């Protein structure tokens, strides 16, 4: 990611939390942004509450359009649980608890002062009872601190080929069974990039007249009053297109 | 930010006003840049007591407008307290009193001098009794730091994802509720930025064609006057039309 | 590769697993992306379906195709095994618990405290009776540690000769057999490359004629009502040209 | 700024008059380069004295132009007083001699031989009595000069916000009160930089043509004797001018 | 090369297996490369089983047209066993176990628990009796190890000048044994580059010409049923000809 | 400045004589510096003997523009002058003599060998009698160096608000007593600045007709003779006009 | 300078040698450098036993001419004695003897061996009778090594202003004496430039011209004969031109 | 120059044979490139064997030609001979040995073993009888090192004043003494450097002429026998223009 600004913290059921919210905070901020760059959802959620009836979309044709929105916004959250179960520490901080127990943990003989420090750092920090060592959480047992960190390395293979097998089979079954050949699809998909553009060139040239003769039909006016200024500024089409509705 | 430009105060109700005015400092001022910058606002505020009544816009309009500018303002200060809370260290410096107390804390057992120093030093640096240690709130207890940075990690999480969501919804019903498809739309606001465009352009020239003509009116003259040149200069339209108009 | 992003894992059977996902891991994610991008692949997979029969392939120029396609894409996996046959840390920490045995490690004397730590740290980190060493799995004996790891570069240099004779001949016998001799070879695939850019070329200007003109007809229209709007955007050629259709 | 170029004086009233003018020094020296490089200072300020009275501007409309000089000015020195209490060493350093008192004072036990070093070290250096000790006012308290540290920086969010918040009014008080709306204005003030810059420009050029002709007069003729040269040189419109009007 | 990524096997005869396929292997890999790329090898090999009789070549310029092919290829190799031979550490490797023998070892006193660890760690790793010690074939008698280093880099001077002699000599008796002078050689090379040059030239546009008729012959019909898309589209001279065959 | 090339003298009164020419050495260098480079002072200076009386510049308007000479190139030595007293070494130097005396010094105890080290190392190093102690005035008392380093600062801030001051009322002075207006002042500027432009373009225009003429005439002769070409050279307008006199 | 490739001679009189040839050894140097590249030397130098003495220079205009080199070429040693007394390390080895004498040395009493090392060690190196202290002139007493570098410093803005000064008097007065005005004199200097330039590019056209006629005599010529090649060949105008006036 | 690949021999009479050869070693090289680069040298030299006795240059004018060969060739070994005396280690080694000698030397008291090792390492090392003490002819007396190093320091400002004076005597008298003027001597030479370029321009294209014509008389034949191609090719004008003197 971008750096290591992270660090265990150094209780429970803390660890559980700070963890769970690193692992998957990220995913749902970035299912929200892929959701919402993709024009496809706003080619279907635009104008939804007053777009006639008669020209909806089938309900069939909405879901396999919205299947392909929500595949084409899972290629980030997806790249992002990689990583953080690749760099294993949060998967380590997720299940140290299960480990660093007070009845074997090497750092709850001395520092049991730590843990009984004040009636929150033993009972608000631990449990009803203390059960488990408050640093041991923090700093694990060496050995099962290697242990957990690469049963996660095996969790990110895992989901890597997982997930990147079902977009294969999702991807190779959209293409088999496709109404098209290859060469009509190519054909297909090259005329609506084409149309789109051409659309919108021929849409802005087309504003550009109605733009450029408004601006005209207001400064060949000569001595404007007050309430023209005013007529020609405001929020609404546009006030100044119903200023040359009345003249 | 910039740079780690802070460090606690070693001190009470001092740490509870430095950590606050450093989380939301930054954000009322980033606020009120965000909303002077925004042109929307501008589009409402200017000449307000003296635009004519039936020009004015109506209160419904007035408000959907206005809350168009909140919400796009509060984007940066969101950044704000997001990196805020998440370098945790102004959450810890502003809870660090609960827990740094003189029963049990670790500083105030040899340093009871440097809590009894003066009168200043123990009853304003703390309290009416002294009741907290004050390099403790200064430097903590160091499992206390690690738990007070990390509930503090948290919540920046929970901010970004709250304000994200609450900010997708908003969006998604001011598209879902728009009287226009996407298409309507993506033509009206073409049409909208070109019409500003080709206004200004418009107005430009037709103010070249002005200022060219009061400035041969002045030069094509021979033998000016003193009271000309002081006629031409001065603060008000401007004064070199008004010389031509007695020309 | 990117970067040493591994450790091994301090048990067994794990040392087995860590090592096994991070060899054949990457392959299987290349074989996969080699034969997605591969363009001769969907020539073969698009609209499999509902092609009609007298213009499928016959089954030899199929598989020869296909040959042609896991050949091509197999060069990407087979410079990831050689580089992770190369340096030999995970062939060592495949096979270092044919080594790190309880009878003769060097660190099972005085850490049988660190194997019987708990129930687990025995059993399951190792064996039913913990046969094997743990922190010798996980550091091996430093003869044996360079016998593994020179054991597995001759492997690697194995492997890039065999797949690279293989290829040869294989190349090889692709050339020999061949109907044509060189200079009509060339002279074909000339032709196979600027047939497709130039089918491309004329497609694409073809289209822009339907695209300019569906749009001129679009916006030749004074007066539309809320239906063509709405009738123009939406999912599905393309809903402009059924538009068109009815006018 | 640009670097730490500064230190405590270790002394008494030193430590008073080294910090404020450091705060207050480069404030008034900003605020009149502030003044002098703003133009409408100098619309309003040149040829006071022999202005004619009848284009005299009003005091209502001098005062009003006066205020946009001075709050246009401020602020550089206002960013200059945030950064001067944000890297808080000057205020600690303005009121390090509250708090380095010789009644308990760490370094006036041994070092009491530094304070009676002379007469001058003792009585000029601190005061009638000797009331503060000198090198504690150089190296203070470490808990009070984190606490005095920190007190400035307060003072720091609050000098932004304030002046803030009172630059936000006055900004918005002169846009509501306007006699135009935002169109009329921004029109307007289109107006007035074209004229100002096509003024110049007619100026310029028409300076041009008598620029040329008085330098063809001059070398046109042949024979210049040594009265002509000079005339032609020296400290005054321009003598080449009034050359030309004898010739 | 590119890095020192190796090092010497703790073992023989594994010295022996790890050093011949370091120093063996990317020549033969470099030899096979030199004659894939080598386009003299495919105007030979291409279409040799479908070449008439009458137009093939005969054995004697075949083999001489084969040296030229080896002696070409072999610049690649030859700077690569020069460059293992100069920096010595692989014929070290490779005749160390001739010198470190357990009857004068330095290490095969005390270490000789080293040897007899395991029953592989003495007979598996040296020998059926232990003959050599394993940590001396590991690192070495430095006395001897800069005498075995020594003579690689004779034997490398010994490679290159051997071989740049009788490169040498084949060159200058293919120069001296040609039937034409140098302009005459100097005229013929310049023909065939420019040949190949224009056979090539005049192909590309020619198969322009084809490529080009037959696109618009495909897309000057209207009205494409289903298995015309289904017959421009597929494996096969390309089937976009034989759709032009039958229109 | 430079750099710090510098270092105090171990002397009394060498450190006052070192320390003043490095404070008023560069400014006296940088006030001839400043007077020699501008325009205005040679507009003045150039041949004043030679000047006819009619053409002279009245006394008033001769100290008028000299007055704007010295205000013009003091820019730069109180810039000196500001920096000098900034970095406060130069005035610790000046004034360490009145304050290591040999009453109460640290070093005249066993050092007062190294006073008496000669009869010039007491008598010419110090005073008639030694009175101040030598390596004091080298190295001083670092509470009071502190002390005078800390009075410069002060001084220096002084320097740039008196300097800064007077510069702005002389210069407000300037522009409220002139005789123009702003515009009329800003016009003629424009034609100061464009006729100087003007009369050296059409002056070196005029002076290339002579120079090329001059050249024609002397080559276009054939046959030079040996006084020719030394007529042509040589000190003298020029010769080669006189050369062209005589033909 | 370049850099300090420099250290004291350890020795008397060779101190004084050593350290006076590196201050007035590049001043000599860029005196002779700095006269010849000045082009007015060679305008009165050049061909001066060979000039008509008509058009000799008087001696009056001689001279003044001479003193605008000698003024003109003393800006870079005055440059580098400036430099050379800054760094004051010269003067200091100049005038070391003075001051390390034995009869108080600090090094002439254990190092007697190394003063009465040789008959050359003591009587060569120092003296007749030993007077001096040979490594107190190589490495001094550090009170006086800094009194005599301070002094060195002092000589230095002496050198700077002093020349400065005087050079700033000789300026002026020949300006003030001047018989022409400024723009008189600055209308002449641009005459003389252009004419210089003139004058080259006339000579330079018109030796084009006959050089390029000679050449094509030459060539236009078929069958030169052996003495012709060996005619313009050869050391002297040119026999080019002699070679064409014979033909 | 370029590194300090140089250090002492440890015996004499090495010192001085190898301190020599770097010193007039790279002059006596510098010297030969000097000559040989320096064109006048081979407008003297070449062909001289067969020059036509009426075309020799007179022996006065042989030697002032001659003379300026060696004062332009010798600005390289001079600079060289000066960088070689100012980092004096060379003249130190050279001289060594006189200061070096067995009565009074510092390490010929223990290390008597170190020059009695052979019977060379006394005899051939040093002298007949051992005079000289080896090791500090390589590594000297510390103030006799510094002694022979500044006079070889003195010695090179000597030798660049000696040959800058002398190399200024002798321009000046060929300037003072040349039959022509400056002006004349400026037009003479800028027709020297125009007519070797016009000369040289007309030659080569007057052989491009020759050379183009004969390719074309050449190619222009069809069918070329094999002695053809042989005549064409060979050492020898060229025997292309003997091949076309037969056709």
């Amino acid at each position: 990611v971008r750096k290591l600004t992270f660090s265990c913290p150094c209780a429970y059921p803390l660890n559980i939390y700070h963890s769970l919210v690193f692992m998957f905070g990220p995913t749902a901020a970035l299912l929200l942004i892929g959701i919402t760059v993709n024009s496809t959802t706003w080619k279907l959620a635009h104008g939804f509450f007053f777009r006639v009836r008669d020209t909806r979309h089938s309900w069939k044709t909405t879901c396999v359009s919205w299947i392909e929105v929500l595949i084409q916004s899972s290629v980030a959250p997806i790249a992002w649980l990689f990583v953080v179960f690749l760099d294993g520490g949060y998967y380590r901080c997720y299940r140290s608890h299960e480990f660093c127990l007070i009845s074997d943990a090497i750092l709850c003989k001395n520092s049991t002062i730590l843990n009984s420090y004040a009636s929150t750092s033993s009972f608000n920090k631990i449990s009803d009872n203390g059960k488990y060592c408050p640093p041991c959480i923090c700093v694990p047992n060496p050995t099962d601190a290697s242990y957990l960190e690469a049963e996660s390395q095996i969790y990110a293979w895992g989901l890597l080929l997982f997930s990147g097998v079902a977009a294969f089979l999702v991807i190779t079954c959209n293409r088999m069974c496709d109404k098209y050949t290859l060469v009509q699809r190519q054909y297909v998909e090259t005329y609506k990039n084409v149309e789109t553009q051409k659309f919108d060139a021929v849409a802005k040239e087309h504003a550009s007249q109605l733009a450029e003769h408004n601006a005209r039909a207001f400064f060949g006016q000569k001595d404007w009053t007050k309430r023209d200024w005013d007529w020609v500024s405001g929020i609404p089409y546009t006030p100044l297109q119903l200023w040359n509705d009345n003249k």
